[PDB]
RNA sequence: ACAU
DNA sequence: CGATGT
């Protein structure tokens, strides 16, 4: 219903959707980057929105931070929930790189814990995401 | 249908 | 218009 403005928020942006992909994430109250990822050669949205959460759990863990991460992504938040991501995209040489760190996302969240709440950002209410990339 |  | 997902 509110808002939890001490929060990290996180995105992806793509060219072209599989295309070239990144992420960051933001403080949700300042907008302040916190981490951007350098583009990957070649992944899908959610891959990248999985990635961003993960690497979003990873940044609050090191730093002994207890917020909560936002995310506007359905798939993303059940694929960290189940702790696999269950994507489509062919695995073959163009895809290494993406399925590396998908697998080394999923490797991390089996060999770690965490208490952070990953939380649905809701855009129909509140707007675009704060760590949006915009059109 | 919903979320991107 | 297309694609990725539950
Ligand atoms: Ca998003
Ligand atoms: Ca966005
Ligand atoms: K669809």
């Amino acid at each position: 219903e509110e808002i939890i403005w001490e929060s990290l928020s996180v995105d992806v942006g793509s060219q072209g959707n599989p295309g070239i992909v990144e992420y960051k994430g933001v403080d949700t109250k300042t907008g302040e980057v916190l981490f951007e990822r350098e583009p990957i050669p070649i992944g899908t949205n959610n891959m990248g929105e999985f990635l961003a959460i993960v690497h979003g759990l990873r940044y609050l863990k090191e730093r002994n931070s207890r917020k909560p991460i936002y995310s506007d992504s359905q798939t993303a938040i059940k694929w960290v929930k189940d702790k696999k991501a269950k994507s489509t995209l062919v695995r073959n040489e163009e895809t290494a790189l993406i399925w590396k760190l998908v697998d080394e996302a999923e490797e991390w969240l089996n060999t770690h814990t965490y208490e952070t709440p990953i939380l649905k950002w809701q855009t129909d209410k509140w707007g675009e995401i704060k760590a949006d990339y915009g059109r």
